[PDB]
């Protein structure tokens, strides 16, 4: 994960 995980 790199980016946003809501």
């Amino acid at each position: 994960n790199f980016g946003a995980i809501l």
